[PDB]
């Protein structure tokens, strides 16, 4: 069971505007983005605010801390710039911005690059210089996914963009995965062997279809750090990205574990580095509430 541990809202706000979250390198502290563009650090057990930083002029949609704790990526809705990289050393400071990309991720093995997405286009940037190294787009192989997000594989050699597998070194598209849906572009399994594109699981060696998993339709997915569990939540067609439910799956065989309906719209979820806890941002009140008034709920896995 997910055992509820704590709940909290954004402090000194009439309406709570938490939108996204990620655990910090510090045990007990969660980073939360807000609908007015702030980044907050909270004690996840006591629900107390520790620090606040001004990041964007619009809602933070997504964020991602580097493992070493030194760097943070943020993305926003209708700001310019849409994404940015922040230093979390002495002074919280913007290192680089990514004017055109509405979503960004770090490289996975060595976190020296950022991959950004604009529509069906991937951009790869050097963290040090901020320089754009590669643009990845092939008009001949595009799938035109509506909710595309470009991503590196575990060893940083490959990129999946718009259902197309790219070799990063040669900057060549090596395979296009056929389109089976309008929206979801897919991710790499942390095992480095499989690609998960909506309901289709592809073998990365053969490009053969390994499994079909209907429950993953229209889902964003995230794995726990140890790569044993996969969380999925179905996108909706300051509105929540997701519905009221998320599902877990065994990462080794894609078998369903649990379906969790929180009966409230979900904005985000994340696990801690040790995969003990799950933090979920949920809107209070009722399904599809108009009022933006989110809480963070912490569960023990
Ligand atoms: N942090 C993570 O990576 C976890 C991940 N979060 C997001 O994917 C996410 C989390 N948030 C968003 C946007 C938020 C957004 O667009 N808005 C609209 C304006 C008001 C704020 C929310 C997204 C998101 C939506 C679409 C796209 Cl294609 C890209 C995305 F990143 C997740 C994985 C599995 C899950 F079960 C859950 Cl509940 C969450």
């Amino acid at each position: 069971a997910f055992r509820p541990i704590s709940v909290f809202r954004e402090a000194n706000e009439d309406e709570s505007g938490f939108t996204c979250c990620a655990f910090s390198a510090r045990e007990r502290f969660l980073m939360l983005g807000t609908c007015t563009g702030q980044l907050k650090l909270y004690n996840v057990f006591s629900g107390q605010e520790e620090a606040s930083y001004n990041c964007h002029n619009s809602a933070i949609t997504h964020l991602e801390p580097s493992r070493d704790g030194s760097l943070l990526l943020t993305s926003a809705t209708w700001s310019q710039p849409l994404s940015a990289l922040w230093g979390m050393k002495s002074v919280f400071d913007m290192k680089h911005s990514f004017t055109e990309d509405h979503y960004v991720e770090f490289s996975k093995h060595s976190q020296d690059r950022v991959i950004g997405t604009k529509g069906d286009i991937a951009h790869i940037y050097d963290i040090q210089t901020g320089n754009k190294l590669l643009t990845l787009f092939n008009p001949d192989l595009a799938n035109n996914y509506k909710r595309n997000c470009a991503t590196f594989n575990p060893t940083d050699d490959l990129v999946l963009n718009d259902g197309v597998l790219w070799d990063v070194r040669s900057a060549q598209a090596i395979h296009k995965f056929d389109k089976f849906n309008m929206n979801i572009s897919g991710v790499f399994h942390p095992n480095g062997l499989e690609v998960i594109i909506n309901t289709e699981i592809w073998d990365l060696r053969t490009f053969h279809l390994l499994h079909t998993v209907p429950a993953l339709d229209q889902c964003r997915v995230v794995f726990n750090h140890t790569g044993t569990v996969m969380y999925g939540a179905m996108l909706q067609a300051m509105k929540s990205p997701f519905g009221s439910s998320f599902r877990t799956f065994n990462a080794t065989d894609y078998k369903p574990i649990a379906t969790i309906d929180v009966k409230r719209n979900i904005f985000d979820l994340c696990t801690d580095t040790k995969d003990c806890y799950l933090a979920v941002i949920e809107n209070q009140g009722s399904m599809d509430a108009l009022n933006m008034d989110t809480v963070c709920r912490l569960y023990e896995v």
